[PDB]
RNA sequence: GUAUGUCUAAAGUUAUGUGCUCUUAUUUACUAACAAAAUCAACAUGCUAUUGAAC
């Protein structure tokens, strides 16, 4: 089988093996097999973009504190900027969600009934929020698993989130940061998403940001169906299954993508 | 407007050196000189979007 390395993204690999202080000893490492030029390149270009990495290709401290979380770098990006933005402990929950697979349940039949239950905890901006809905209902009902599968919610996939939480909460007392909360100002995080997904936006027939290509909503969206519409869009992935798909959305306001970046 | 052309049957030698029986065109169908300037009669009474393996 192709290498895993040879493969996917490799930004999380190159902050860490630039973080130890392997430097163009990087740019020339020795690897068993060897990951595609383009993509080394695309990595260092999206750590340049992060401001992770100069034009020379040599690490800033920015970077060497995003690297000591154990996350893909815009996920740090996003945390540290979320202290200064003063977000920090929504943050902190919506980066622990992002990090988990399969949060929610979607049997053969039951469409219909396991979106209903979501549709509970939604938010009219994103997935994103209506992240931190489900796990503020998951810890008001007790962290309860009964009510995890009575709202189609996958029950392991919220116990680590809440770990991860714990662990990225240890992480920033580690760096002494400060986990101020934002409350009900969400476009405070909003703005934070920004500083990390700049490269990861797109706009209404939607269509990407830079490379111009036409994409579209996964069904599972908060924001998906024969329905909502808004017009700027910045996302935690993108993904060719059946269609060439967003994962999970987030709306944005332009001049957000001009002040981060 | 159903092209048209050539050939031959000649003369023998011109004197010397009835059954049977198919057929709702089951035809090998043949000719193109003729004409070509075709559009009234259109069209239903109201527009759409959907699903990822695993760590
Ligand atoms: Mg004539």
């Amino acid at each position: 089988t192709i290498p895993e390395i040879q493969r996917t993204n490799l930004s999380n690999t190159l902050l860490l093996l630039k973080s130890l202080d392997v430097t163009d000893e990087l740019s020339k490492f020795p690897f068993i097999d060897k990951p595609p030029l383009q993509t080394f390149l695309s990595s260092l270009y999206e750590l340049w973009f992060i401001g992770a990495i100069d034009t020379s290709g040599q690490l800033t401290p920015l970077g060497l504190q995003m690297a000591k979380f154990p996350l893909q770098p815009s996920l740090s990006k996003i945390l540290l900027i979320a202290v200064r933005n003063g977000c920090s402990d929504e943050m902190l929950t919506i980066v622990s969600m992002l990090s988990v697979p399969q949060v929610f349940y979607r049997p053969k039949e039951r469409q219909k009934e396991a979106d209903i239950a979501r549709n509970k905890f939604f938010i009219a901006k994103s997935d994103h929020l209506t992240l931190l809905n489900v796990f503020e209902q998951w810890r008001a009902n007790n962290f309860s698993s009964h009510w995890c599968n009575k709202h189609f919610v996958q029950y392991k996939s919220l116990v680590r989130a809440r770990d991860i939480r714990d662990q990225l909460l240890t992480i920033l007392k580690s760096q002494k940061i400060p986990v101020i909360s934002s409350g009900k100002d969400w476009d405070i995080i909003k703005k934070c998403i920004c500083s990390g997904f700049a490269h990861q936006a797109a706009k209404i027939t939607y269509v990407h940001l830079k490379t111009g290509v036409s994409v579209q909503l996964h069904p599972t969206s908060a924001l998906h169906g024969l329905g909502d519409l808004p017009p700027y869009v910045v996302y935690h992935e993108l993904l060719m299954t059946s269609k060439e798909y967003i994962c999970c959305v987030t709306s944005v306001d332009p001049f957000w993508l001009m002040e981060y970046g």
